[PDB]
């Protein structure tokens, strides 16, 4: 239960040390196992989505990447993923 946009190195926060920054409208860099986006129900129904970056800081690359609520969503993408900000 309870609403959030974490993510995670595995598919389970029980198991696995999620970061619980703030998300939602920054410029968050990310890395090191971290591979899972496993967000909450928020808003159950609605998605959280984010645009994820290449670089450290959000410059390089990008995916727009969406996931539905209460769903564990491996990232892997056509490159190296480091920063994202949310999008919904």
């Amino acid at each position: 239960g309870d609403g959030y946009l974490i993510m995670c190195k595995n598919c389970d926060p029980n198991t696995g040390s999620c970061d619980w920054k703030q998300n939602w409208n920054t410029c968050v860099g990310i890395g090191a196992n971290v591979h899972w986006m496993v967000t909450g129900g928020s808003t159950d129904g609605k998605q959280g989505c984010a645009t994820i970056w290449e670089g450290s800081g959000c410059v390089g690359r990008s995916t727009t990447m969406c996931c539905p609520a209460n769903t564990c969503c491996n990232i892997n993408t056509g490159f190296y993923i480091r920063s994202y900000r949310r999008v919904e």
